[PDB]
């Protein structure tokens, strides 16, 4: 996450973090959301490789053992019919996440709350985007969960020739656009709107631009999850 600031510990406790073994350690490479016990929603860019996965839950600083995480493994994974890495301005970029146990719900580990089918949010949403992912382009991990104020820019404003033109689709939601960005290793995670004083996530962070992380009117772009209810119901 570019700009913003480091979260107060536990206070997204849907947010998770998706790590892969690499020998004797586990690498943090993007995030995610519980949306049910045993479930977890990610980016299909996340998880569309072989690796042995790790997902953590209740997490703050990653590289300590703070007493309220919830280390799971991945049962299964389901990646998007429609998804193709070769394209990823396609759309279609979200999987879900089976996990071999069922989390234990308390204060620090909680459910997401997803918005009604097909409900789009209206322009300048106050949302907030949640991560681990670099502090800048080409920059480290934060080891403490970062958030940053990014609110929602409608489609009309998104697609403009000024901005991402063609390259954003109806199914993806743009926030930010300005300082305020997500960065590599926050993929996955969540777009968390405050909408009728309650957090929904409306997306899963999917890209930004290549030449940085927060280049001036290039919104990082979240897949809109309210495009995928659907899909998700007929998995779980
Ligand atoms: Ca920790």
């Amino acid at each position: 996450v570019v700009g913003g600031r480091v979260a107060q510990p536990n206070s997204w406790p849907w947010q998770i973090s998706l790590q892969y073994k690499s020998g004797s350690s586990y690498y943090h490479t993007c995030g995610g959301s519980l949306i049910r016990q045993g479930w977890v929603m990610t980016a299909a860019h996340c998880v569309d490789s072989a690796r042995t996965w790790r997902v953590v839950l209740g997490e703050h600083n990653l590289n300590t053992n703070e007493g309220k995480e919830q280390i799971m493994t991945v049962n299964s994974v389901f990646i998007h019919s429609g998804w193709n890495s070769d394209d990823v301005a396609g759309g279609y970029d979200i999987a879900l996440l089976r996990l071999n146990t069922q989390a234990s719900l308390n204060s620090a580990v909680q459910l997401a709350a997803l918005p009604p089918s097909n409900q789009i949010l209206p322009n300048n949403n106050p949302c907030y985007i949640t991560g681990w992912g670099k502090t800048s382009t080409g920059g480290p991990l934060s080891d403490s969960l970062k958030q940053a104020w990014l609110p929602s820019v409608d489609h009309a404003t998104c697609s403009s020739s000024g901005w991402w033109g063609s390259t954003v689709k109806t199914t993806m939601v743009c926030a930010g656009g300005g300082a305020n960005s997500g960065c590599n290793g926050d993929s996955g995670g969540p777009l968390n709107c405050q909408v009728n004083g309650s957090y929904y996530v409306h997306g899963v962070t999917s890209f930004v631009s290549s030449s940085g992380c927060n280049a001036s009117k290039k919104p990082t772009v979240f897949t809109r999850v309210s495009a995928y209810i659907s899909w998700m119901n007929g998995i779980m």
